């Protein structure tokens, strides 16, 4: 981001060429450039980037994603005299107040309405049920009753909480998280509408924004839904055309929705004076905000005196009809999550491909971030025989306590022949009873045989051949900003792991596939800037990529495949590889992690594991902004270890159960 200028990110089906004419008036008057972009996805892209030193200096959406913008320390508070905030109605700044503070400007006000074509059809229908036998007449005519985006779950949202759909509860205050109204009784009844539209050929599940708006301007279509900046196009199209209230469905009205318009300021903007100025003194005027609106519709505009003067507009009429009968979006964190499962449930309800129970009870799960597991999942029982052919195998994996977790393995086992570790020695002989072979795979027994941290790609590989069986896989997982923290400071004191193999496909890595990130022998004294900054850090992304199969995306060759196809093969690769594991611990929970070995394996150690709060990684002190940039570039390790931490718990609650059950049974014979 370039000091002394300004760069503002806004939609594509936006009024952007208007806003870049404010830019204009803002140079000709200051001399500051403006530069307005609409970049695909800008919305997904801007966490990615803000976080880095990219970005924008200002951008553009509708408020519901900024709260997960600022929770993770992306955006400027804004700051405006009580003078400009009288300017704007509250209903607006509300809608971007995020735990107490504003973060960014409201501009304007959208909800979606119902457009029809006057020459078509002068009276619209006023419920959903009707539809069906309207389109059954239009078709006689060549013609459709109807046509909307069925992609986008904003534009069947108003139809599915109609009669009692919900995102998230409101209670006591807040919005409740674990609250999720997305598979309730109405949410069905409303998706039920809409499928049944399709299977009776009304509408078509594969209608996107293009192909709906591109049927209505021709008048191929009778009715379409959508929000104001879409008048622009049918004007363009010159169809005689009305905007009104959305039908009602069991007789309660559709309710859309409502988004306003936000402009936030990148908290990484060296420019945050000049940001307020053109956002306060030239975008949200009666000027500003007309050039904005004449390109394409704003709907009702947040400055009042702006707003007063197109009320009259019957268009923004009905979009406020719309707006009163529907919901502000909460502009919570958890929102992006919401939208994602509505979305894919949406899509495969529509299809037919799933049935609307399915798909809202996955969309149900998703929205409310919950892990389902089986009972096979939970249960992992092994008849530990060390005098027999089985071996454990510690996949240790940098950074994740695995010194400790590897020095309780050969230490503290209560065995009738334990691992004997001689003073002042590294390893220890782990040989089963009265033989010269090894029931322990690991850094402090057999040493680093497949290479230092030889990973799962490598171990699995390497092991079997190298012991000749039973073989149990363990490892240990550390939240990812302390692992990744964890790896800077040591990587910092002089650690490279250059002489580990990487080995995939029978042969390590080229120099360009694996570039190195330092000059010289090593990376010491590299600050945390740095580190974060060189693309083929192994620090990134570490858990996934030595948990996952490597073979499956072309080892570390990058070339192979894009990122896209990559990344889930590579989650879903660790996640497979993790959970099918004999066992594995968290670093954060010592205690649980040696119960859950315990009873895993029917052993016991001799001395408890302990919990050390003041880590190296702990003692970081780290910005918002940098801690969201540590998760970007972690984020297969931060799905890994969300998953992983839930199944963990959750094996421990159900490990405990079943021993207080147990104990309890046999009290009560006794
Ligand atoms: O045996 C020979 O061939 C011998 O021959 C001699 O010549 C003759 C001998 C005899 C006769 N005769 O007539 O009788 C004639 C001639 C010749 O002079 C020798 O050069 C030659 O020796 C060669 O072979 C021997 C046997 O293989 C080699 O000795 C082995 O290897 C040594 C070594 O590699 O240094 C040494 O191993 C011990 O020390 C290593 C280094 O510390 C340990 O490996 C390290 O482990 C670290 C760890 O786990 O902590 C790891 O650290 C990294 O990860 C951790 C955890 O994440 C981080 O904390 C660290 O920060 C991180 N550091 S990093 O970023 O820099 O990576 C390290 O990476 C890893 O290197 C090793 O575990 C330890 N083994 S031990 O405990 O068992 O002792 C030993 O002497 C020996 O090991 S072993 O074979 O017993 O297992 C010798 O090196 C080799 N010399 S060479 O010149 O040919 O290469
Ligand atoms: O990978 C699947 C898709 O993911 C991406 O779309 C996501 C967004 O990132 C989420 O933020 C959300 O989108 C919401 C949006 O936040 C909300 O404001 C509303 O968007 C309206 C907007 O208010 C209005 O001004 C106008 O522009 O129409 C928009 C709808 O098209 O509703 C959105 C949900 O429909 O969820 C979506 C996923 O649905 C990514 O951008 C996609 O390209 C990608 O396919
Ligand atoms: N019992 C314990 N409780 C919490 N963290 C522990 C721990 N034992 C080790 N760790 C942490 O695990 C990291 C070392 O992992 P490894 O042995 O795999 O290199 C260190 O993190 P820090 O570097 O942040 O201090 C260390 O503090
Ligand atoms: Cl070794
Ligand atoms: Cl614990
Ligand atoms: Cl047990
Ligand atoms: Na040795
Ligand atoms: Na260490
Ligand atoms: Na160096
Ligand atoms: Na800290």
């Amino acid at each position: 981001i370039e000091e002394g200028k300004l760069v503002i990110w806004i939609n594509g089906d936006k009024g952007y060429n208007g806003l870049a004419e404010v830019g204009k008036k803002f140079e000709k008057d200051t001399g500051i450039k403006v530069t307005v972009e609409h970049p695909d996805k800008l919305e997904e892209k801007f966490p990615q980037v803000a976080a880095t030193g990219d970005g924008p200096d200002i951008i553009f959406w509708a408020h519901d994603r900024f709260g997960g913008y600022a929770q993770s320390g992306l955006l400027a508070e804004i700051t405006p005299a009580a003078a400009f905030q009288d300017k704007l109605y509250p209903f607006t700044w509300d809608a971007v107040r995020y735990n107490g503070k504003l973060i960014a400007y409201p501009i304007a006000v959208e909800a979606l309405s119902l457009i029809y074509n006057k020459d078509l059809l002068p009276n619209p229908p006023k419920t959903w049920e009707e539809i069906p036998a309207l389109d059954k007449e239009l078709k006689a005519k060549g013609k459709s009753a109807l046509m909307f985006n069925l992609q986008e779950p904003y534009f069947t949202w108003p139809l599915i909480a109609a009669d009692g759909g919900y995102a998230f509860k409101y209670a006591a205050g807040k919005y409740d998280i674990k609250d999720v109204g997305v598979d309730n009784a109405g949410a069905k009844a409303g998706l039920t509408f809409l499928v049944d539209l399709i299977k009776n050929k009304h509408m078509n599940a594969d209608t996107d924004y293009s192909i709906a708006e591109a049927a209505f301007n021709k008048g191929e279509t009778a009715m379409t839904i959508n929000g104001p900046w879409a008048w622009s196009n049918i004007d363009t199209s010159a169809v005689n055309y009305g905007v009104t209230v959305l039908p009602t469905f069991k007789g309660q009205p559709s309710k859309p929705f409502v988004g306003v318009l936000s402009a936030g300021i990148n908290a990484a903007s060296p420019n945050k004076e000049l940001a307020k100025e053109f956002l306060e003194n030239y975008l949200l005027t009666d000027e500003g905000l007309e050039a904005v609106n004449k390109d394409k519709p704003l709907g009702a505009v947040a400055l009042k005196s702006y707003e007063e003067e197109l009320a009259k507009d019957p268009r923004i009429a009905a979009t406020m009809e719309n707006a009163q009968k529907g919901e502000i979006m909460p502009n919570i964190p958890q929102m992006s999550a919401f939208w994602y499962a509505v979305r894919t449930a949406v899509i495969n309800a529509a299809s037919g491909r799933q049935t609307v129970d399915a798909a809202l009870a996955a969309a149900q799960t998703n929205a409310a971030a919950k892990f389902n597991f089986t009972e096979r999942d939970l249960t992992r029982d092994v008849d530990f025989n060390i005098k027999g052919d089985d071996v454990i195998v510690f996949l240790h994996i940098q950074k994740t306590g695995g010194t400790t977790f590897g020095r309780h393995l050969v230490r503290n086992i209560r065995l009738e022949q334990p691992c004997d570790c001689k003073a002042g020695q590294k390893k220890c002989t782990c040989h089963r009873p009265g033989k010269q072979e090894s029931w322990l795979f690991s850094r402090f027994s057999t040493g680093w045989s497949c290479g230092l941290h030889a990973d799962w790609t490598e171990l699995t590989n390497c092991v079997p051949v190298i012991m000749d069986r039973n073989f149990y896989y363990i490892t240990m997982l550390r939240d990812p900003v302390s692992r990744y923290l964890s790896e800077w400071k040591h990587v910092q004191r002089g650690a490279t792991w250059k002489t580990s193999l990487h080995m995939c496909d029978g042969r390590s890595p080229t120099q360009d596939e694996l570039p190195t990130c330092y000059n010289g022998d090593d990376w010491s004294g590299v600050t945390l800037h740095d580190f974060m900054d060189c693309p083929s850090n192994l620090a990134n992304n570490r858990q996934v990529r030595m948990l996952a199969d490597l073979s499956l995306v072309g080892c570390y060759n990058l070339s192979t495949m894009n990122e896209s196809e990559r990344n889930p093969i590579l989650l879903a690769s660790a996640k497979s590889n993790l959970k099918n594991m004999a066992f594995y611990g968290l670093t954060e929970f010592q205690r649980k992690t040696q119960y859950l070995f315990e009873r895993t394996f029917h052993l016991r150690f001799i001395s408890a594991f302990t919990q050390i709060n003041s880590t190296r990684a702990a003692n970081v002190e780290l910005r918002d902004d940098m801690r969201s940039r540590i998760e970007q570039l972690n984020m297969l390790d931060m799905q890994l270890y969300e998953f992983a931490k839930d199944l963990f718990l959750q094996r421990y609650q159900f490990v405990r159960q079943r021993e207080r059950q147990e104990e309890r049974l046999k009290r009560r014979e006794e």
